[PDB]
């Protein structure tokens, strides 16, 4: 089903958490 | 529901901006 | 709608290419 | 359909899998 999508899009707002935070760590290695 | 779906789909379409942006943040400090 | 959702999904999978190629790019910069 | 967007979901869900391993790849080349 339609809550079982929206509560896969509600892991991918995790990894694009997870996406940003894991950039920051590697811009904060480099500046 | 569906139009709350797309407008979950339209967060991911400013994730994989800040995504690109935020990748191209580090290759202007890297080249 | 749902096709006008499948068709976000496949911008998706065009963003997780230009994700992994443009990871690549910076790679590619570093070994 | 709604089974072939969450089996896209689950593509995403090897993408976001690819994403962390490859920023992983580069923050193990900088530290």
């Amino acid at each position: 089903r339609m809550k079982x999508i929206e509560d896969k899009l509600e892991e991918i707002x995790s990894k694009x958490y997870h996406x940003e935070n894991e950039l920051a760590r590697i811009k904060k290695l480099l500046x």
